[PDB]
């Protein structure tokens, strides 16, 4: 209802745990996801809280809106389209996200979907190609879980 | 959602997918699990869908109406008590289970929460001590995972 965890795991090392708790009309994000390459990292959450196929069987963003891929300050943007977390040296991207869109409750609720990292950065939806409009060319599915309620 | 999905895991050789459809004010559970001693193994819906520390991390039976502990036949139950699934003389346990009382929507939706198969049958709250009205006195928990929501 109010607070929710992901463990997000893959066939490679990347890992991580994130933390979403509601604060007024937002959600935030936080935790950190290791084993990624130093940079920046697409992140969203896609449709389906499948894992019977790795990360493949997540399906797409999660766009109840029938929207286009955006940013997440952007006002056309999907209800998953959280943006870039951006690793360091280290390879740890330290996530802190804010949105106002995504929700732990009612449509919007993202309890029981799947939290996907990338390959790539995300473009944002501003590139203007296909593949930007749909994914943000991220390309390739690193690691996730399903989004599960927490205590 | 009319359809859910749970992957399980741990740290054994425990390994299987369980499969939710909602059907008017019932929920069809359908899978397999493999890799179990042969008899009865106790089987429930746990509270949270945190896997953080693996299956421990998973909190109680889910349990919104404060009940003891039961078999999914009793009123006296929790709302995640399921009972048991069986598994043969090969390890391998078919789920097919028709229960009212869990839901994939709504204030009992265990979308989110943990599906866990024990190490113990389920003596469904009759076992005559203080555990069995907690647990069933099942014992530990082989395998877990979080119920996602399927296309
Ligand atoms: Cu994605
Ligand atoms: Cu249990
Ligand atoms: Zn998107
Ligand atoms: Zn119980």
């Amino acid at each position: 209802a109010t607070k929710a965890v992901c463990v997000l795991k893959g066939d490679g090392p990347v890992q991580g745990t994130i933390h979403f708790e509601a604060k007024g009309d937002t959600v935030v994000v936080t935790g950190s996801i290791t084993g990624l390459t130093e940079g920046d990292h697409g992140f969203h959450v896609h449709q389906f809280g499948d894992n019977t196929q790795g990360c493949t069987s997540a399906g797409p963003h999660f766009n109840p809106l029938s929207k286009k891929h955006g940013g997440p300050k952007d006002e056309e943007r999907h209800v998953g389209d959280l943006g870039n977390v951006t690793a360091d040296k280290n390879g740890v991207a330290i996530v802190d996200i804010v949105d106002p869109l995504i929700s732990l409750s009612g449509e919007y609720s993202i309890i029981g979907r799947t939290m996907v990292v990338h390959e790539k950065p995300d473009d944002l939806g501003r590139g203007g190609n296909e593949e930007s409009t749909k994914t943000g060319n991220a390309g390739s599915r690193l690691a996730c879980g399903v989004i599960g309620i927490a205590k």
